[PDB]
């Protein structure tokens, strides 16, 4: 799929030091709604291949990155604009043409911020 796994070594790396909007879901395996997620996570991350990055934390597995970003329930989407030391929170629907949406508005910031 074209979403990216990221953990608390490549985190930094991949998201922080990009220039790229990332989303990025912080799930739990065993999370019923992450499950029903995942198939429309992955539907988003290839409509906006190469336009925006699309990542995912097991924050069960790495509950350290789970914490510093604040992640109380699962799944907890967070946006990453221009400065990518304030995650903002997704709350919509939790379906591809939802998120897309969410991710095109963010873009659209993302953009305004470079040409400002």
């Amino acid at each position: 799929d074209d979403v990216i796994e990221l953990t608390p070594s490549n985190f930094n790396r991949e998201v922080i030091q990009s220039d790229s909007l990332w989303l990025v879901e912080f799930y739990a395996p065993w999370c019923g709604h992450c499950q029903r997620l995942t198939p429309e996570w992955k539907k988003a991350a290839t409509a906006l291949k190469d336009v925006v990055k699309v990542g995912a934390v097991d924050a069960d597995k790495h509950h350290s990155l789970g914490g510093q970003y604040g992640v109380q329930g699962f799944p907890t989407i967070k946006i990453f604009g221009s400065n990518k030391n304030r995650p903002e929170d997704y709350q919509g629907g939790r379906t591809g043409e939802a998120i897309v949406d969410a991710a095109l508005s963010a873009l659209r910031q993302l953009v305004k911020d470079r040409l400002g």
